């Protein structure tokens, strides 16, 4: 079905953010597992999988709308050197992603692509849950202390 | 069955205390959940449900006794800003509530409303369990340290 | 995540309508039970639970957006003295509440809080089902007669 | 297999009556449901489904006989404004349908299309059960009174 | 264990009331069954059984306290002539019986017979439930009309 | 609940498109079954049932909003003579129908009928899935050849 | 455990090839699904998943060896425009990848990193299986014809 060219460009931009998130979260997950922080690693792995699922739905929609999904252009991964930085790197990524999602939704609405809008709203709800998770972890580090917070995420 | 007018006023006063506790504990539960302290949040939620059940029983008794349950007047909620304050606010409210229950029970005994006395003694048993839980939590914060106490209440 | 201050005001206004509904429908449910109209009583109880779940979702959203849920201010309960009045009182409250939901949705759209919009739309769908239930009951009272209508709602 | 042109014309005429009944009865069903008369609504829905099944068998037989099923021409729906009128509209429609079925059966017999006759006879049996149902409800309204009759058909 | 003579007197007085209610409710039950009002007859039968269980517990207590249970003196049965009168007769009996229960509890409390007091409170709780049932049925007759009320209690 | 008159006109217009599609796809389904192309006939039957479900939800929404569902007006069925034409006729109907859905949604949004908007968006999502199916089949005909495509849809 | 720097370089080079293959195959899978060639789509999906698992193991080994996995430098995706081109692009990628694997294995053997050699040998077995699959499909296209080959891969 012939889609709006600007919508497709937006969909491809959201896809680009997912592809960053996939790799960033996967690496952070394996870094935490490597350190023995297996509960943090397991949770970060599931964040990664969520983004893989987002990317898949974006790819399917771009192809239905007769555009070309861009999986070639991989933007800058934000890799931290410790748990506190890793969480904040993820949270910086998510905040930038939600800004792009909101702008894409505005454009879908303007050209009446309501099905793409709905897809993007679904992704956005998930990213806001991710933001909640990240803010909540950083807040817990402050309330319980870094050492306790890491202790609590050693064993699954 | 026409009840004693002052007994009914006592029952409405107990009901008013229940309505404060429902809202205060429900908000505290959701604050704890929002902070990622989900074991505290789940326990406070069950305390809130406990108060909803007390209110229900009082409402039904007031109606049986041909009174008018007052769900309109909501007294002051005591909303803490951190875990220590939230526990102490709940404890302050429980202590005021039990004082009112004791006076209601004196009046029921005086006019021979033994069934209302029984209902109020059941509520009071529950309130003293609530007090024991709150006092114990505050005690545990001093024995294990606030950061340890909060750590132990992160995960269900 | 930092929410829009006027969206948060809108959410607290919707929450305030929910808190009226919880108390109004709970009291009506227990009044119908007390009269032995158990089928009305049970249906109204489940309406009350619906509103408790709406309030919980609003409370959680407000807190995520870093606002303060307002559970302190309780508006006017509309309590009737018979089945016809109680149904019309509920219907009056739902119509007022849907007006506030629509204005809140307008604001969420204006500032691109699409997740809050979605949540309010979900609540709005529920309220329109509540309206449909209430209008239908008032219509059945006209079609079958009041005494028949009440007879059919005596027994669960 | 090449059918008789006038038989196929008869079959298309019966189908056209089925198409009126599907729509008329589906609308009456949803109106009854809308008014909270859910037992009437459910039973009319099932009458609707029966007519859909009649239409299906007629379409398959027309195509086997190398005819062209006519789903384009929709005759006049008879929509009532209250229960008594809706039942009478349905009955009026059934009685016209059975007149057409009988004439179709005569023609099938005359040209030895015995399998078509058998299908039409099966449909006619169902229409006569529909007629019995409708006549019987109208009699019950008279015997038990309209308000009682509607009361008995509120709840499934 | 030697009981207080006046407590035992009180218990025999309560037992006397139980014996009236057993026969009164049993007869009313069989009258309603005989008339084909089986739902009323079944519920009245269960009230009779309740009173039989009360009598059993009073007999057992009197014998433990080394008194002599009095099953010989049967007070006046109030037998109604129609459903309304029968419910009112039952309600008159219950209200008179709760008056004697309260005076017995006062005396139990006065001589520290706290176990007998607890037994009488449990009975009194059952009697207020019986009162609620009877009051509610009389109220339902007013709200739905006598003929509707009886119709709804023909079939179990 | 009194709805917006132009919204109801839009819903009745969507309903009109559903009624065309019901009959068109049902006839196409039975044509495919009659030719022994049973996998195409079964899938087309399921499209037809999807449309009946859309029609049902529209009818229910129109009645709730106190409008009059129009099941009387049946637009022009596009009936093809072979598989390729039938698929294109269906595709042409869907593309016309999504146009009317988009315009109906614009109007719902403008008058704040957010529940009607959500219902139409759900229908639109389904229609775009239908378009995807149709376009894909026409594409497979080109990629595998007509004879291979038909062969693959003989047997369920 | 400190690993050989040049081994880690080899592992990151292998990882770079996995990352290309993941994206290329995932996009080829979804292109096939979009065209209705769903057997090809599912199989290419599972190839993509295989590469994700190769990547994971490489990432884990690199971290264990105190290296930094490189997920940032995504090489050129080879995207075909039709089934034959897509298969050949995949085969070209696999053949380049196996040459890098053989060179990495030589180096692991030279420095006695026999655990790394074993992991690479397991990956190599899988790539050779991937090569066999792809060569076989290209051969079948020649033996059965392109249209037959695609036909056979439409339905799962
Ligand atoms: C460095 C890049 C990637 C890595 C390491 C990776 C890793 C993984 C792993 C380990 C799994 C679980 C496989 C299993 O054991 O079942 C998985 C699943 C999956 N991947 Fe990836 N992945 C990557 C990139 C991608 C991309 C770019 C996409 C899509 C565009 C994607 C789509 C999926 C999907 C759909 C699943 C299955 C999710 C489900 O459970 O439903 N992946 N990935
Ligand atoms: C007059 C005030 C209230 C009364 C009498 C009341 C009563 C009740 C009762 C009887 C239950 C079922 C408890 C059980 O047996 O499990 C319940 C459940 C619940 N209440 Fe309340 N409630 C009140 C206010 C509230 C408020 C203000 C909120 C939230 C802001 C709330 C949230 C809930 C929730 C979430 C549930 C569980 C619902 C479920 O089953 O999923 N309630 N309430
Ligand atoms: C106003 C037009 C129509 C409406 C609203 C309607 C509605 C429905 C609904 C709601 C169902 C149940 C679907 C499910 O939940 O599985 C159904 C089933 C069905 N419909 Fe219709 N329908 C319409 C027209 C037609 C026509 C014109 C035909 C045939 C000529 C037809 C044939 C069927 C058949 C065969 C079934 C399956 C029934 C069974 O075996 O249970 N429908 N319809
Ligand atoms: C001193 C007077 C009476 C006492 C203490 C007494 C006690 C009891 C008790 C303890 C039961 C068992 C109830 C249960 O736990 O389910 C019972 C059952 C019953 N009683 Fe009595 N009762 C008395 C008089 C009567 C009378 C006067 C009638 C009838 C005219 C009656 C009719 C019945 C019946 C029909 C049952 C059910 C027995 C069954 O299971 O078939 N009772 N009674
Ligand atoms: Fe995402
Ligand atoms: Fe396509
Ligand atoms: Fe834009
Ligand atoms: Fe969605
Ligand atoms: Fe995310
Ligand atoms: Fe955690
Ligand atoms: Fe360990
Ligand atoms: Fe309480
Ligand atoms: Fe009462
Ligand atoms: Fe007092
Ligand atoms: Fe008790
Ligand atoms: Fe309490
Ligand atoms: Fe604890
Ligand atoms: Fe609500
Ligand atoms: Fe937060
Ligand atoms: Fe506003
Ligand atoms: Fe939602
Ligand atoms: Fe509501
Ligand atoms: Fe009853
Ligand atoms: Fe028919
Ligand atoms: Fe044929
Ligand atoms: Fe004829
Ligand atoms: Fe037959
Ligand atoms: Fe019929
Ligand atoms: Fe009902
Ligand atoms: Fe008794
Ligand atoms: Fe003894
Ligand atoms: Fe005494
Ligand atoms: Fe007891
Ligand atoms: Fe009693
Ligand atoms: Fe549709
Ligand atoms: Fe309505
Ligand atoms: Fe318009
Ligand atoms: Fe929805
Ligand atoms: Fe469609
Ligand atoms: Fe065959
Ligand atoms: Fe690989
Ligand atoms: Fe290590
Ligand atoms: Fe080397
Ligand atoms: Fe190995
Ligand atoms: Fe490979
Ligand atoms: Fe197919
Ligand atoms: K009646
Ligand atoms: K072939």
């Amino acid at each position: 079905m012939k889609g709006d060219k600007k919508v497709i460009q937006h969909l491809n931009k959201i896809l680009g953010n997912e592809l960053i998130a996939i790799n960033q979260y996967f690496l952070h997950s394996r870094m935490w597992n490597d350190w023995g922080l297996k509960r943090l690693g397991a949770h970060e792995y599931h964040e990664s999988i969520d983004e893989m699922k987002h990317a898949d739905k974006l790819i399917e929609r771009i192809l239905f709308l007769e555009g070309a999904p861009n999986l070639q252009d991989l933007g800058k991964l934000l890799i931290g050197a410790n748990t506190q930085e890793m969480l904040q790197c993820d949270l910086n990524l998510e905040l930038k992603a939600t800004k792009d999602l909101r702008e894409a939704i505005v454009h879908c609405e303007q050209v009446h692509d309501y099905v793409s809008r709905d897809l993007l709203k679904d992704i956005l709800e998930s990213e806001e849950e991710h933001i909640d998770y990240l803010e909540t972890q950083l807040g817990l580090i402050q309330k319980v202390g870094l050492e306790n917070y890491l202790q609590s995420h050693m064993h699954e």
